[PDB]
C-alpha cells in the first residue's frame, strides 16, 4: 500500500577471500547474538534466521554443528562459531600486530589514526595496553607508523611535549584542522 | 712486600671515538653514584673523585654545571649528566626494541634470555612495562623469540597455565636443563 523502510541483514563467510559485503566475524557475532537472545521469535525459526546470514564456510559449520545434534541452542551454535572463528590473540601478538601497523600508501593520515584506534581498543581489551597510556601510545605510534612530516610533525611532537595530551576526538580535530 | 690485585678506576668520556678502555655512560653512572651516596668523604672531595673519572667532553660538562652553581650537590650535577650522555628511550621504541629481540645467529638460549633481561629492566624502569607483568611478557618473550625445542615450551607452558611464573633464575635454571 505505501513503500516501507528495509534493512539489509549483515551476511557472513569466514572465508579470506572474502566479498565486498560481508562483514568481519565480531559485527556479525553481535547480530547473530541479538538473533538469539533477543528477538521474540521461536527458537526453531531463530535457527532459520542466523543461516539465512550464512554463506560458504560458515554456513558449511552450521550444517555440521546441526547435523550432530538437532537439539542444540542458538546459544551452543554461536559458542561453535566463537570457538571456531573468533580472534585468537594474547599480549605479546596484540602488541606486535598495534606497533607493526604502519600508514598504508593509501591512507590519509585522519583515516590511518581511525585504524590505528580500532587495534588500540583491541589491545586494551586483551588488558595488553593501561588505559592510562593510550595517549602516549596514539601519538607515539602515529608519529613511528605514518609517513607525515613538516608543520604537522611539529605539531605533533609539541603536543607530545605539551602535557594534556589528546583524547582520540581530539586528535582528530586537530589532524583535519591539518588535512584542510 | 708481597703483590696484590690492583682495581683500576672507570674512565668515562662521552667522546664519539671513545677510547677502548672508556666505559658506556651507564657503568659510570654506577660508579659515580656510588661515590656520591655511599662513599663517607666529605662533598667537596665526592665532587673531586667524581672529577678524576672524567676526561674530554665529559669533563668539560663537570666544569660547567659547577661553574653555574658553586653550591650545586653531586647528585645535581648527575641529574645533569643523565640529561645530557642518558639515552632517549622513549616508551615507543623500548617496547619496540623488548618485543623485536629475538635469539640470533646460534647464540645459547640461557645468553639469549640474559641479553633480553637487560632490556626488559630498561623497559621497566620506563614503566614501559607494567610491573606486576614482568615475569609474563617475559616468558612470552622468550616463548616467543627463542629457539626454545618442545620439552622446554612444555615446561614453561605448563608453569605459566599452573600459575607458579619464574623469576628469571628459575627461567635459568630450567632454561639450562634442557640446553646442556
Amino acid at each position: 500500500l505505501l513503500p516501507v523502510k528495509y534493512c539489509k541483514m549483515r551476511i557472513f563467510s569466514g572465508s579470506t577471500a572474502a566479498a565486498p559485503e560481508e562483514e568481519p566475524f565480531e559485527v556479525w557475532l553481535e547480530q547473530a547474538t541479538e538473533i538469539a537472545k533477543e528477538w521474540p521469535i521461536p527458537e526453531a525459526e531463530k535457527k532459520r534466521w542466523v543461516a539465512e546470514s550464512l554463506r560458504g564456510p560458515a554456513l558449511d559449520l552450521m550444517h555440521i554443528v546441526q547435523a550432530d545434534n538437532p537439539s542444540i541452542s542458538v546459544g551452543e551454535c554461536l559458542e561453535a562459531f566463537k570457538q571456531v572463528f573468533g580472534s585468537t590473540e594474547s599480549r605479546r601478538t596484540s602488541q606486535v600486530k598495534y606497533l607493526r601497523t604502519y600508514q598504508q600508501e593509501g591512507e590519509k593520515i585522519s583515516a590511518y589514526v581511525l585504524r590505528l584506534e580500532t587495534l588500540l581498543r583491541r589491545a586494551v581489551e586483551k588488558r595488553a595496553i593501561p588505559r592510562n597510556i593510550a595517549d602516549q601510545v596514539r601519538l607515539e605510534q602515529v608519529m613511528a607508523g605514518a609517513n607525515l612530516g613538516n608543520v604537522l610533525w611539529c605539531r605533533l611532537q609539541e603536543l607530545k611535549d605539551q602535557g594534556p595530551l589528546p583524547t582520540f576526538l581530539q586528535l582528530m580535530k586537530v589532524i583535519r584542522e591539518e588535512e584542510e
